[PDB]
């Protein structure tokens, strides 16, 4: 029912743990191709290390080790655990001992912003979202399962998009 | 870029008449979803009424009667004649002697504008644009059948999109 945006797409909050298979899962509001969603935190903090409250965050692990310029770790999905965002502007930590973890950073974004931006880059059919889609919000680490078990925390956000 | 600038969808030039059922046609290079297309005039001129060269223009029917501030008649449609460009930031003219012709304005252009950009809105499933399409650029009065006998020539343009 809307072009362009933002339009708010969730209806509770979205809450997300870091571990245990537990995204925050939803069915959008809205219909359309989608550009780009908007996270807006709400209460909350995630860590991947969680001996010490150092990397606590709304998206990520800040300042976590050898990658302090990588500290995003959230996806949005489909219903099939398929990454809808980011797919574009994500640049991606290659380290074998956790290039699965898929930790990344956005220019201009941190996992202490307030607000997280990411972008889906063009769209195909099967990204159509429709009554039957479910949007997924997701800790990476989770997601892989990978070094997930000194996870911990919860965020809650609010999930915006921009149809095109 | 493929996904965000001009894409040029057309290979060699796309020649549309003004009478005959004779739009410029093609298969577009690029397959997705647009918002907006970018007609480029390269060479020629179409009329309304051919009994003087007056009103010869890229994109319509200019200095024409009552519609000087509506000189537009070009419609980028698929290969079953449903109109595709423009479906937003058009004003057509109501005047009921040629309400059928689809004559119209966009803000910022006219009918010699070097360059016509025209608005799709938002994408719906069937607005994808794949292998088994065919982009046609119709002249108004010719798609709608409407006082064509009395039209005259034939432009060519390149075809640009803008992908989402
Ligand atoms: O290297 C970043 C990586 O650290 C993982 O934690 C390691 C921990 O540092 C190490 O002492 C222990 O032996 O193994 C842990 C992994 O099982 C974090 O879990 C992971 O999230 C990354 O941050
Ligand atoms: O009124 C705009 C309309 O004019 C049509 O031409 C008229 C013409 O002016 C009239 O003298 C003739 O006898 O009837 C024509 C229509 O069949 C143009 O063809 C049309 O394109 C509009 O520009
Ligand atoms: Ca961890
Ligand atoms: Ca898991
Ligand atoms: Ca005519
Ligand atoms: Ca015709």
């Amino acid at each position: 029912q809307r072009c362009g945006g933002w339009v708010k797409l969730n209806t509770a909050p979205v809450c997300f743990s870091a571990k245990g298979n537990r995204p925050g899962s939803f069915t959008p509001s809205h219909h359309g191709f989608l550009k780009s969603v908007k996270l807006r935190h709400l209460r909350g903090l995630v860590t991947c290390q969680s001996s010490t409250d150092a990397h606590d965050s709304y998206w990520g692990c800040k300042n976590r080790n050898g990658f302090h310029n990588y500290p995003l770790n959230v996806f949005v999905t489909d219903k099939h655990n398929k990454v809808m965002f980011p797919k574009t502007g994500a640049t991606y930590y290659l380290d074998p001992y956790v290039i699965k973890n898929r930790f990344y950073g956005v220019q201009g974004y941190n996992a202490m912003s307030p607000e997280l931006v990411l972008q889906h880059g063009c769209n195909s059919p099967s990204d159509y979202i429709g009554p039957d889609s479910q949007l997924r919000v997701w800790y990476g680490e989770d997601l892989y399962n990978t070094m997930e078990s000194d996870n911990s925390g919860k965020v809650c956000a609010d999930v915006f998009g921009y149809f095109v």
